[PDB]
């Protein structure tokens, strides 16, 4: 799967479906995946680099492939 | 869904519903998702900025729509 | 429910039963809860002043509500 | 329950068999219960003093009330 | 079971297919624990040292047992 968008977490977003929203770089993208929450808060909180990798890089984007550096 | 309330958490507090109350500026509110539990604890430890975002914008209110940021 | 200590916690203690004790003021108080056993680890951890709510106000007396401040 | 051991965690494994074992003192004890892996590793992490309770104190022993301090 | 890498983690990596990916030494590993998807991302953010075995020691080998020092 192909970088989508490498950065740190600018902000996150817990929503009504239960999904999760991440803002790196110029996009915005969210996550199914329940335990990737408790993984990006901490590395906003850390202020990790993060690199998701997506073929849907686009805003409003899915995604559950993240690196952690 | 609108925002109801910007800041910093006061206080948590574990009710015996299971559900999860958090004071957020001049509001008391309450959310039914276990998965926010720890990412608001979280936020109030390191003192991030929370806003909130719900319909029922009173205390006592529900919400699951929650920024760190 | 009435508040029944309030206070830095003292130790904590996983129980043989998968019950959580909490010491606080001068009460050795226990959960069921399997969700307050991070959050009240991580309020030990950082200092928090943790406010518990029971009738059952007395040593191995049982809980389910928790402020933290 | 009889004490054990008290002190610092050495170190922390985490077995094949989703054991989890720790290392206080000169014994190295197991415990089958999930909910204390990263209760543990928080502990470690914090510099805690933990003391493990359990009748079968030596190495290899499993145990499952845990104090931490 | 034998030792393969020990060091420091340089990045994680959480895989579409639900499993872990921790980069050690001059391996990147996998596992399909869950429970140690938390446990080694803290070991990243915090520095610790981690030794990992298993007999599938080359890149894209899997793994379950970690030691955290
Ligand atoms: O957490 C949401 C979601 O993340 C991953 O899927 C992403 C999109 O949600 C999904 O629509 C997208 O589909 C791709 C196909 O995989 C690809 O073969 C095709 O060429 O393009 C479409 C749309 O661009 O895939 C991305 C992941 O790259 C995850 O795979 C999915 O299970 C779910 O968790
Ligand atoms: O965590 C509890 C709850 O949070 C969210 O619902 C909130 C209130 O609990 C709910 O009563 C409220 O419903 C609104 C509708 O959104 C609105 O369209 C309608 O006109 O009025 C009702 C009553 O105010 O919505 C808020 C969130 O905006 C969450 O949606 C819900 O699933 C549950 O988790
Ligand atoms: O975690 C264990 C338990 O915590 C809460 O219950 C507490 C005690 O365990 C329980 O014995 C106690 O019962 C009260 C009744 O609620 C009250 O109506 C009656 O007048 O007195 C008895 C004896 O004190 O309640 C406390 C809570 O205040 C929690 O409610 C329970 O579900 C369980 O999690
Ligand atoms: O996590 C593993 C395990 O920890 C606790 O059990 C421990 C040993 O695994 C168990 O063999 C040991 O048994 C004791 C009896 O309880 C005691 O009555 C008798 O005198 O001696 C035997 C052997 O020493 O007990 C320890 C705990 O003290 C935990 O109880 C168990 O559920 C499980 O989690
Ligand atoms: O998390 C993935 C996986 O990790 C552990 O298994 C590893 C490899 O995935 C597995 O293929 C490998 O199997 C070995 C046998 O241990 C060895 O006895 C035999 O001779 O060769 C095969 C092929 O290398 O073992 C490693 C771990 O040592 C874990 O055991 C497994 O359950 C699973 O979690």
């Amino acid at each position: 799967t192909p970088d989508c968008v490498t950065g740190k977490v600018e902000y996150t977003k817990y929503n009504d479906e239960d999904t999760f929203t991440v803002k790196v770089g110029d996009k915005e993208l969210f996550t199914n995946r329940a335990n990737l929450q408790s993984l990006l808060l901490s590395a906003q909180i850390t202020g990790m680099t993060v690199t998701i990798k997506t073929n849907a890089c686009h805003n409003g984007g899915g995604f559950s492939e993240v690196i952690f550096r």
